[PDB]
């Protein structure tokens, strides 16, 4: 059906729009403390501490296999990387400030994009 591409041409399209998002977001973390995973081998108990670890890499994945349907979806994952680092990581801690930080330098970059996904659909 024509109807069913037309949603994939939709989809690719907002992936492409969130490929540039992710990448202004991760320009916002020059440290990159944010850019992989928190390795388990390195913080064993960081699972009884954090339930859904959240990273760059990580959303990187999902985004070439086209699995953010919306805007809403992309953002919770990003709030992740820096409430779970806020938790984890003392409010003295270079890991607490450098996402107070991004959520600062990036809720610039997330505001412009919601005036985009709803502009263009």
């Amino acid at each position: 059906s024509m109807e069913q591409v037309a949603m994939e041409l939709r989809l690719t399209e907002l992936t492409r729009l969130l490929r540039s998002v992710l990448d202004q977001l991760q320009d916002k973390d020059p440290a990159r403390i944010f850019a992989q995973p928190v390795s388990l081998k390195e913080v064993p108990d960081y699972l009884d501490h954090i339930k859904h670890p959240m990273d760059f890499a990580t959303m990187r994945k999902r985004l070439e296999a086209q699995g953010y349907k919306n805007l809403h979806e992309f953002e919770e994952d990003f709030d992740l990387i820096i409430d779970n680092c806020m938790k984890y990581n003392a409010r003295d801690t270079v890991f607490y400030r450098a996402a107070v930080r991004l959520r600062d330098q990036g809720g610039v970059v997330l505001r412009q994009a919601r005036r985009e996904v709803d502009s263009i659909g």
